[PDB]
């Protein structure tokens, strides 16, 4: 589901990019060939964040949380299949994104400016800010 407003931040950054790109292991959401990185969009439900948008539901509730398991597992092998490729990986959760705590668009088009063109680690920005992914 395409996020409005990172494409038009990272246009007003000056960069040339891909959107879900099916030539890398996980579809990323946006690929920045210049600075060889790539960018998740992930919703908190079904990629099992810890934060306040996750919500077990009350009904088949061991099916779902059985689901949303192999999600990340499966998340955790297209992020090493990237790396391995040698591309840094970010993930920009959804409650950066939307919601009550979303970021501002200065807050955000500040980290993405320091980690995509400071060539940063491998990262995930949450409502806390940006934290390595290990
Ligand atoms: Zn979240």
């Amino acid at each position: 589901a395409i996020e409005k407003r990172l494409a038009s931040l990272l246009t007003g950054q000056g960069l040339a990019f891909r959107v879900q790109d099916a030539s890398l292991p996980g579809r990323p959401d946006f690929v920045v060939d210049e600075y060889r990185c790539v960018i998740f969009t992930h919703g908190c439900f079904w990629h099992h964040h810890h934060c306040y948008l996750f919500k077990v539901p009350a009904t088949r509730t061991e099916f779902w949380l059985e689901k949303i398991g192999k999600n990340v597992e499966r998340d955790r092998r297209d992020i090493s299949r990237l790396q391995e490729l040698g591309w840094r990986v970010l993930i920009v959760w959804e409650c950066a994104l939307r919601g009550r705590e979303k970021l501002t668009d200065e807050a955000l088009t500040e980290r993405l400016e320091e980690w995509i063109c400071g060539e940063g680690a491998s990262a995930q920005i949450d409502t806390q800010g940006i934290h390595l992914l290990a």
